[PDB]
């Protein structure tokens, strides 16, 4: 009727553990398209506020195009309504070791600074009785990286939401990232990456498990 | 009494050729504190939009962050006050050929979605009567580079802003740069990289000396 | 009143470990103007010394710059009036493994010959109550970077000052670096680094943590 | 007597075309004995106000370190006596192409703040009546190195020297360096380098031969 | 009155294990002069036994340049009066983990043939009453690195020069080299290259430290 | 009846040029053998003079493994019985467009300390009447190089070398090399090289040509 | 009837320029069965010389491999039965610029010693009336490569074999290759590798295009 | 009287374990001569099979070519006769942990197809009473290597040969190479490589020793 079960699913989950986004219920009906009216109203007095001349051509849409890109882009992982449609193969292959996704093309933003997170993502799980398709472990992190993060958060959501979907808690989930509110000001630190991985399962218990997929991590372009 | 003789120079130079960033004159006597205030205020209201939890102990600061961010550190490059002290030397090292300062980082803004613009500049410059101060050149770059911005104007900013400074036309600016307006949405293009140059003088004219800059230019790392 | 909490606990913590960088009380209620001025003083007659002509335009304000530079930029970290400010997040992810900082950029001084120290600082902890700002990490490292130095103690300290503000002794510090005071002169071996670890709780307690950490450490560029 | 033949052509070269260090002579005759022991007191006066416990078994030293590096090591190019011994083999061997030594190590200060220069020289000549030793070309480059530098002088410097000493105006320089006072501090740009080049003879006139080096410099590691 | 204290320690160390370097006692009071002369004089009759003419202004001076190179250069190692001055400090930082020196630049020569031997050590130790200068451990290696060598003998012969002067058996070394007596003549085997290890104390007891030191050795460049 | 016609022709090409090493005939019909054992017994005294134990079991065959190395490997070159045998094939294929040898192994030793010089040479020619045996150009370069030598008087009998035996001006040889004799002692400058080349034909005439083999000069293993 | 039209006209084209493999005809009908049973016949005295025992289940079968392999595999390239189906397409997209097909794999074996020859071609060609099917030049390249060659005879066929089908003089074929009956045997040289290119047409005419097209040789992997 | 006790002894071991080539005796005492002229023979009529034109100034020799890079080159190993002189020092030293020799070039040919395979062995092994010439470990591997092989095999008789020189059974091998009778035809795989180890003593009990070694293989170039 509006949330796949997934969706409901996964949102419940993280609710439970208390590892869902800070949100407040949407306070009135409001269309996105009024919601992001509104948005680009503030940004028109930000800008003004910032002395930019509006009236330029190239300026002029700034408000419209931020708006947008909040509402439909880049936060459009608070929706569920946006949650990727999942698609799970019977596991007939008898696959019993881990399958690692690695290089995830992984953009977020700060909630902080709401300043770009530029990373990627890590994630690896052990088949019990289905084989999620492979595009959708992407659409996952992308999903949830669409949202204000803290990339301590982040890493978390992802695994529970795949725990969740995949039916075990034989998952782990490893993130590498530059935060440009780190790099693009502030201590302005040039070089500095952010690694945060969570583990479950056996990728926690069995420390030969823990390792494979630690030795696994991290791969250059 | 407020801003430098560069720093005015700078300014006129660029108004002149019609290069200057659309500002419009400071509409009232605002303190920066007041203009912060109004911008958190601003933000407040767009984070509530997004129905994002201001009581939450993290998000509850962000829009003072962004505020401050915007106005002092970010965007800074907006105020001439903030024009860095230019010093000089006499050029009695007798130099006559170029001086390549190559791989200057640079962190800006776009214009268009405010969105994070990450990049490297490459300046050279043939001395006349005097030779500037080394950093000083990466100084004015990460100056306009502070600013809501279009990567083709950035370019020619800088150029000119060296040009007026040094009393010699020959200056040539190349800027590569990453938009993560490309990158982490719309077409999301992860691999692509925009070069921009703006060459002054005999830089421009002089084929030989063109060509031996442009060899120059881009280095990894 | 002067110093912030965080600093007074961290400076205490180093005093009480023995670990503080050799200082002597203010012996004079001087202004850091004065200070510097007798700073510059002295590096005019070394300067002369040396037989440099100081009435040279560049020359001439060498003792000015050398002395700002002292007191105000490269040994502020003697200072705590510097220390940084440092933020928390309560630990509401519940975060159980440790977060790593990478290739953290780091440029001290040699105690020894008062020269150069270029290196890159690897921070890693795992969280209890709460998880730190990111960019506190990098700026409590250069805090402790900007003062006469001898790496074994610099990593001391910064391991030390974490383990304070974080309420954990789960830290890890590793700090790989080149000494100028090496390469620039005296045995003159310009390919050798050095690399320096302190480790704390787990992190020396437990090896498979001990070696997830030091598995990680290192990163090209 | 003193001075060499060699070390006494090559000053006045450089005094004549005015690229010479700034020095005042010596204002007495002072043993570096002396010179040093004074320095000493005015570093232990510095750090003294700096606060430092000189009485550390560590830093009790600094002072002593300090002058014996200034005035025998790092700044000791200020001394013609320490010039180089030229050897010169006769150009029997009939070259008359470029000999091009590539990627001479080069740790020089900057005169602005006594900080170090880190950075990689290459040097170009076409043989005329003489072949010069090709370590001597690496200790040419140290030797001006050696003293408070401005990049742009010393690659004049360097290209004066060698075409003093091999009867030649067919002499190219080029150095590539990383400012430590640009990087360390200030604007800290960590990524930025330097590149200044002097070309003599054909290399300057001749487009032909300018290229052929022009291509051939810079080489990693 | 001649070897400093830790000179003749770390020979007797040597002679006691039997790992000193075979030589007959300085058959007579020959000044370093005389014996030069006399090497000269030998290499004169070598050189003229390969058809050399040494009437040729560059082979003229050979023998001399060679004679002065063995004695004071390349072979002053087997004097130990050419021992480095070893200074240690107070191991008050408290350290108790390995400290690293990585990519120490090592040139010996081989007894065998009398070639080059080019490489690189690592060394690493654990603190115990005092940190040594880090410039002292890469002097140690130049001093036994210029001797006729085995690359198994240096490395013990450094690893016991270590034990001694630090109080420690906690150190190991490892040394990755290229002999020219296998690459430029013989087998010329142009890509091999041998390593060798001698570890001591804890890096030889606990499989933990051992691997460790193991893990970090070797770094390209 | 002794040296095959191509020996004969180079060495007198290189005489008459002036290009030869320096070499006194025979003084006297010696056997290798009795040079050998001269040779051998020179190094017996040297060695002694140097203090080495010669009835270690190592160190007692050196003289006679260095007096091998000297006559027939490292200085195998000056003896033309030694030229390698030369085959042409009829350029029936018209070739009429540079082949370029590329990154030939080239190990030899510098006359001025008889010390390793590692390098690599390019050779390029464009084939007349001939196209020589691909290996021909390896075996050629290494015989020059096999004698002790300086840089830029191999560079030239390369040469003039194979423009003899190839029937054509029109050759170009260039050679990349580190020296141990700057590397492994006196400024021991670990990271410079020195290229030289020797350009003939077209490829010094015509810069079209000239620039062709130029930039394909150099590749990195 | 046996031969296509495009293998006949190849096949004429090269033996009228006299560039075509020394073949003598096929003296008798012989089935490729019967040369291959002789081929192996003759094997097997061969291995039987060299003294191996043919009763092993391994070699037993090689004589048979071996004939197999020259007939049927490596020497393929000299039956032009076996010349690739051409497939062009009418040049309707007015392509008027060189299409290069770069780092095509070729596997030749050395006439000389039977050896392999392991490198890449790169070819490239100005549309006139018509487009070859791209894999088309990997085919035609790898048919001459399947023969006893000679570098410089190799490249010649490729370039009239392309400019035959193409019906177009603009076509340059450039290829890099490393010899082991150089690197694995006789002189054993482990880095050199052979470059020989035939340019026809604008490639060899036009300066402009000649360099567009010497420029984009050679890609590493 | 003919083979050196070591060869006989190799031999024997190889033997004695079943892993010595496939080899029937002498068939009859036949000069290398005879077996070279009647190889060549077999050539002769191999390549008029295979319709090449033997009057072919360049192919008239290969026949000759071949039966010599087979006799006395590639497949010398097969003539103990051709064994290496192996030189042992007594290990005074006291080494006790493992000597590495790593990336020894090794090219040697398949015995199935008599094709080319280009690879690296790495060997090591724990010196007990003597520690071997490091290029007599490059010899032998070469030895055995010059021989139609099986990597497999080629493996283990090294292993073999080492432990019975060495008095050891510590010793450990691994070759990585690539098959041109997998690259060059048949499957045609250009990317795939084999690595095959054999270990001996410690290397395979202790799965420290073995592990240590292990984590040492393969270096790139
Ligand atoms: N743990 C964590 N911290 C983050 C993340 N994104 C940003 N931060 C940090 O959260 C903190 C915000 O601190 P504040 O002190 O409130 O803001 P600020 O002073 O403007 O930040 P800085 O100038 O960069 O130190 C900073 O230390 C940020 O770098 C994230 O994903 N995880
Ligand atoms: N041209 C040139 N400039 C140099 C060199 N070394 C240092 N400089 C610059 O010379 C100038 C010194 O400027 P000042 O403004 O007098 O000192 P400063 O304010 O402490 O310098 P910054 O804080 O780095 O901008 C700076 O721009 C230095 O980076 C050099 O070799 N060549
Ligand atoms: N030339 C130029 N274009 C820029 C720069 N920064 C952003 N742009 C582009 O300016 C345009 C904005 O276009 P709009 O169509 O108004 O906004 P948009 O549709 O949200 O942009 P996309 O979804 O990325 O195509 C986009 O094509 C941006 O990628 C810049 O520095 N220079
Ligand atoms: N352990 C340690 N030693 C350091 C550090 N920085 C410098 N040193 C060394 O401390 C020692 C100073 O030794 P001294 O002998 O007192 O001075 P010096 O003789 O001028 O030093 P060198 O010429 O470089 O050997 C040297 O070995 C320095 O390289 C550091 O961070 N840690
Ligand atoms: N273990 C060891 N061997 C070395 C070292 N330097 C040289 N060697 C070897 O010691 C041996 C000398 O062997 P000899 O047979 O006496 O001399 P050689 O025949 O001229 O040596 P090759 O022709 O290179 O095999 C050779 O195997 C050298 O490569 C070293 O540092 N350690
Ligand atoms: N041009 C040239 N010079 C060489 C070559 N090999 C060595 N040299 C140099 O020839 C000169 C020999 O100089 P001397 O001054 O006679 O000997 P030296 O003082 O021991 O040499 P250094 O200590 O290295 O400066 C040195 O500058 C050597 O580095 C070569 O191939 N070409
Ligand atoms: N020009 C050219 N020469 C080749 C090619 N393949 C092999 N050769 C060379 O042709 C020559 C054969 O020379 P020969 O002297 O007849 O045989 P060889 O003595 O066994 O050869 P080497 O021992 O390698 O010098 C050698 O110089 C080979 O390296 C090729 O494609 N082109
Ligand atoms: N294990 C092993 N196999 C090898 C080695 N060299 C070659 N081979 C393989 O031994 C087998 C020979 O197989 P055959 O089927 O008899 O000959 P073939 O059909 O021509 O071989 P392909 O066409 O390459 O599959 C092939 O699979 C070869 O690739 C080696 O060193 N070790």
């Amino acid at each position: 009727p509006s949330l796949s079960k997934e969706a409901a699913l996964v949102h419940e989950a993280l609710v439970a553990r208390g590892l869902e986004t800070p949100l407040r219920p949407p306070v009135h009906e409001m269309d996105n398209e009024t919601r992001k009216s509104l948005i680009a109203g503030h940004m028109t007095e930000i800008m003004q506020l910032l002395n930019l001349d509006l009236a330029d051509d190239s300026l002029m849409e700034t408000p419209h195009r931020i708006a947008k890109m909040y509402v439909d882009e880049i936060f459009s992982g608070l929706d569920y309504a946006n949650f990727p449609k999942i698609t799970l193969i019977e596991n007939k292959m008898k696959v019993d070791e881990m399958v690692t996704v690695r290089d995830i093309t992984l953009t977020s933003t700060s909630e902080h600074h709401f300043v770009t997170i530029d990373g990627k993502a890590t994630v690896a799980y052990i088949p019990k009785d289905s084989v999620i398709g492979l595009s959708k472990i992407n659409r996952i992190v992308q999903f949830f990286a669409q949202r204000p993060q803290v990339q301590e958060r982040l890493t978390q959501q992802i695994l529970i939401a795949l725990q969740t979907l995949l039916g075990t808690n034989n998952v782990a989930v490893s993130i590498d990232a530059v935060h440009y509110c780190v790099k693009a000001r502030g201590i302005r630190d040039a070089t500095s990456a952010t690694t945060t991985t969570s583990l479950g399962g056996l990728f926690k218990s069995s420390q030969n498990t823990r390792h494979e997929f630690l030795r696994a991590v991290r791969h250059h372009n």
